């Protein structure tokens, strides 16, 4: 008789806002978590009085977060916080390597640990991690990629250990999605997006809404038998390489 | 304005019937294809006048099936036909090996080729293949498993070649499924199988159908070439071995 409660991290970012809007549309109470207080408050204002409550937290302390959530009973975690730092190993430092691991892998561990006890107590929980195709194939951003590969491992570890408690854990792996994370690259090469279309079999990129739709599905009773899964939402990117296939077959693929 | 048309193969089996019911519930006109005419007749009768039409076909002839579909505009194919013959390589013969390849891999090729040209001409199609966890990990039924691994490859080949035509191709991989036949077998005595599954329960036919429906929908319009396990966590690892390696209980 009360709304399902969903905690969504990185809520003020491009995919995060789409996640919040989609789960709100599905009838959830959404706890929108972001480290950026001003950006989060503005998004909450824009939502117009929805069933949303902001949480300002940087995902470095699970016990602090759990205490902040003491009046809530979180049924679903969408673990979406985490951005890439260095784009190549050449550009990577030990510090930026460690920082990408903390922000993209350990932040998710912290998010899970803040809500997992209640899920297990109620024998009901869905953990839906937003990963990346970079966690599966070498495409750049190497510390980020290693962290996102670790998230796939972590989802599977969660799945086998807590499935007996009715908790499911899955990873959605987006390809290129148009978010503010691309602003610097678009300013450097304004044709980056059109040059990228050739790699994608669907000749277009997933949108933030497309990612949110997959997260909603995996978080729902329509996926109650799905756990430990990696679902790419990537316009077909991980299936292969249609640009190389065209060169290999001398037939038109794109 | 007219209903989306979905072709579902192996429609009279446990998973196939759940697929037909789920897609009918979603508003589709469903073409229910099965080799067993009497089973199709019984199923159509049980559906009670829904937007369903039977197709009796054994998936050995793509042209024959395409012509049977000449007055249809199939938008979605759920390729579900195919069962396993031999349980082990010891039990397998060259003939049973080839028969499993034809029934579980080429039958899907035939099903796709019967509808793909129209999907391309209309720039709209979703191909949703029902595979198996056996196509990903070695669990027995070896020719079946090789065929099901081939289906994952075939979906990826479809995805990269026909994405430009607005056609998507994906694979749902079930583990053990609680079909009516399975329930009847279990009622004869199988609880030793639950230990392998993290969710401590098996997928139902409707669970598989829900995944097929999602992948066939606009909510998955950016998903192609994907393998989605509907397996209660079976492919994630091995919680029985994990218990022995960690000396802690996992179930
Ligand atoms: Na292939």
């Amino acid at each position: 008789t009360t709304p399902r409660t969903t905690l969504i991290t990185g809520a003020a970012g491009g995919i995060g806002q789409a996640l919040v809007r989609r789960f709100l549309a599905a009838g959830d109470r959404v706890l929108a978590l972001d480290r950026d207080r001003a950006a989060l408050a503005a998004f909450v204002d824009a939502l117009g009085g929805a069933a949303v409550a902001p949480v300002v937290d940087d995902l470095t302390d699970a016990a602090r977060l759990a205490d902040a959530l003491a009046n809530e009973r979180v049924d679903v975690l969408v673990a979406n916080a985490g951005t890439a730092a260095s784009a190549t190993l050449r550009a990577t430092t030990s510090a930026s390597w460690r920082a990408d691991l903390d922000a993209n892998l350990t932040a998710t561990y912290v998010s899970v640990e803040a809500v997992l006890a209640g899920m297990r107590a109620r024998r009901r929980g869905a953990i839906t991690i937003v990963g990346s195709v970079n966690g599966v194939a070498a495409l750049g951003h190497p510390a980020y990629s290693a962290a996102k590969a670790g998230l796939i491992s972590y989802a599977k570890s969660l799945a086998i250990e807590y499935g007996r408690d009715g908790v499911r854990a899955n990873v959605v792996c987006p390809g290129t999605v148009k978010t503010p994370a691309w602003e610097a690259r678009v300013r450097q090469n304004p044709q980056v997006f059109e040059q990228l279309k050739k790699w994608y079999p669907l000749d277009d990129f997933a949108t933030p809404d497309d990612v949110a739709n997959a997260a909603l599905f995996l978080s729902s009773d329509a996926a109650r038998a799905i756990t430990g899964a990696m679902l790419p939402v990537d316009g077909g990117l991980l299936a292969g390489n249609r640009v190389m296939a065209q060169e290999l077959t001398l037939e038109s693929f794109y």
